[PDB]
């Protein structure tokens, strides 16, 4: 059974999760260095250099599936490395071709489809020589998921989340003036299936990978039901994924204002509405998490997400953002403790 | 309104205590570089390089005296720097002259005696040109303690603990064959005023500086009575200071065996008696700490100190020492958590 008390949970993270994540992550970093195309190589290494925390955090789900610990972490790390690599490729495109963005994000759907034939995902861009990097990441996922006893029960839900994630990455990276019309028209197709929210709130809800890792985790269990697959998806989507990305965008505000970059928080009528809706998402997130198996573990993952995000220098070294962050959610001073602990370690 | 819950306590330590200690400690490092005598300079800088954790730990007492935070920490740092410097000078003496050891440790008594004229503390050794390093550490303590409204009420108790500490440093640093005879004669002078214990248990009890820092902390209060000053002294001496040094000796066993260093645990008739007496010290220490003002603070700091000691790789990587440590004190998974956290940071 998973640790649900802080001390054993933290001990298992430092002893088991982080060394196991880094065993595989550090192997991908060595592979990325051998990418022949200098632009693909740079984007791969930048994602690996800057976004380690995504894999370190995602790997914590390993604790729910000890019998498949190494394999589940290898899947989460391969899938998350792909997301961060592809995000860099889309963010750094000089061409802004949505066919390219889509073709790249179809790699994530291949990763979730064992025996899906691998295509040239780079077919709509000039840079295509990755020495098999992307194919190796896809095949890693394919070969692991197929060994999970209830993968077939969760696969449809994983693909639904991955498709929504890919759609977001396509629409938000096109030429500035075409982004919001695409996102609004895209939201309009899903809004009937969704709780009452805005196009930009929906956009945030689709931008997380947490639901995919949670479904992959429970895929390791014998006799998972279609009913439970659906409970597990609904536990994270839309509310938890929403809070995750609303925080990501909260922390990235000052660089988005300065770099004229798409930030979903900027489409709220005012700050009062933003804080009120954020608090609503948090309450709905707490309610959705409580429906899950191992609810106490999920509530710990979730508190950890909020705390680590709000501990960012961008929040804690900005008097205004720090004040507004405590208005959004009170965390018993954990964000500040993590900032000052971090600040002490690296000096 | 002193922080006692783990998150706010830890946040204050990382935000307030450690950065403030680091600032004053760094200023002492730069001051030490100006020591003219090459050997005194080498010993001052070595103590400062190796023993910063003593000041980091001692400074946590600042949180009991928020009004006097910076001044109390400057006192604690100056006193502890002096202790670790003098320890080095006595350790690395080629002549092992107890007159030298005594004269050096008389600096600690001067530090606790404002308006006292100072001697040449180096008067019994070859190396004497420190450019005022030791005088400035003394004067730093003297100038801070006079500003504490209740210093006069705790001064006698502080001088008592400082005298016994000085006595221990004198007796333990002489030639190997004179150490135990000196330590037994010394204990025999104090035996009748102490709870029942061995000369080597007594030696352990006198070797900590916690009592001095705690007394200095409550010196910052208006209208401390003699009764209260005696309660505060008894809260740390002898049981808490005893646990502190017995635990230090416990962890360093393998080191002290192979470097043939003096270790007071080796004078127990066997391991079983050593563990039995340690458990007794722990109980008396818990009892004496519970008599203090802010008893949850004192309990939390003491458990933190124990957890940090037991997290040492010397304990956690040594199956035998790990078994004995878990007999000696029940800390649950905290030492193991701190071990794996440290292992991760410094991989
Ligand atoms: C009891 C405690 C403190 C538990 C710690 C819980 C932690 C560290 C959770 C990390 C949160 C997490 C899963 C982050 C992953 C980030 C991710 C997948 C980002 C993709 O954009
Ligand atoms: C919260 C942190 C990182 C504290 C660091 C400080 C450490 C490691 C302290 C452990 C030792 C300690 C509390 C010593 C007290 C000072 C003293 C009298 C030392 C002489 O043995």
């Amino acid at each position: 059974k998973v640790p649900t008390q802080p001390i054993p949970l933290m001990m298992n993270i430092f002893r088991d999760v982080l060394p196991t994540v880094h065993r595989y992550y550090d192997q991908w970093k060595e592979r990325a260095k051998s990418i022949p195309d200098p632009e693909l190589r740079a984007q791969a290494l930048d994602a690996l250099e800057r976004k380690e925390f995504h894999c370190e955090g995602g790997g914590i789900y390993g604790l729910l599936a000890r019998d498949r610990f190494d394999e589940l972490i290898q899947f989460i790390i391969a899938y998350q490395i792909m997301c961060d690599y592809l995000d860099n490729l889309c963010d750094q495109s000089d061409y802004l071709d949505p066919k390219d963005f889509r073709s790249l994000h179809n790699a994530l759907l291949a990763a979730l489809t064992p025996g899906e034939p691998l295509v040239n995902y780079y077919q709509y861009r000039i840079e295509q020589e990755d020495g098999g990097y992307l194919h190796e990441l896809i095949e890693t996922c394919q070969h692991i998921l197929v060994t999970f006893p209830s993968f077939r029960m969760v696969q449809e839900n994983m693909l639904e989340l991955s498709q929504l994630y890919g759609d977001l990455q396509v629409h938000k990276h096109v030429v500035k003036e075409e982004r919001i019309p695409r996102l609004e028209a895209w939201f309009n197709e899903h809004k009937e299936k969704m709780p009452e929210m805005t196009w930009f709130e929906f956009s945030a809800c689709t931008g997380s990978t947490l639901g995919v890792y949670t479904l992959a985790t429970y895929a390791t269990k014998e006799g998972l039901t279609s009913e439970q697959a659906d409970v597990i998806k609904a536990g994270y989507f839309p509310w938890v994924q929403g809070v995750h990305l609303l925080l990501d965008y909260f922390i990235d505000q000052e660089e988005d204002i300065a770099d004229d970059e798409l930030n979903f928080l900027f489409y709220y009528e005012n700050e009062e509405q933003m804080i009120e809706r954020f608090q609503y998402f948090v309450q709905k997130a707490e309610e959705s998490l409580s429906t899950l198996p191992d609810p106490k573990f999920h509530r710990h993952i979730w508190r950890g997400i909020i705390a680590i995000y709000l501990s960012d220098e961008k929040v804690q070294k900005n008097k205004e953002l720090k004040k507004k962050s405590k208005q959004m959610i009170k965390m018993g001073g954990l964000p500040s403790l993590l900032f000052y602990l971090n600040s002490w370690i690296y000096r």
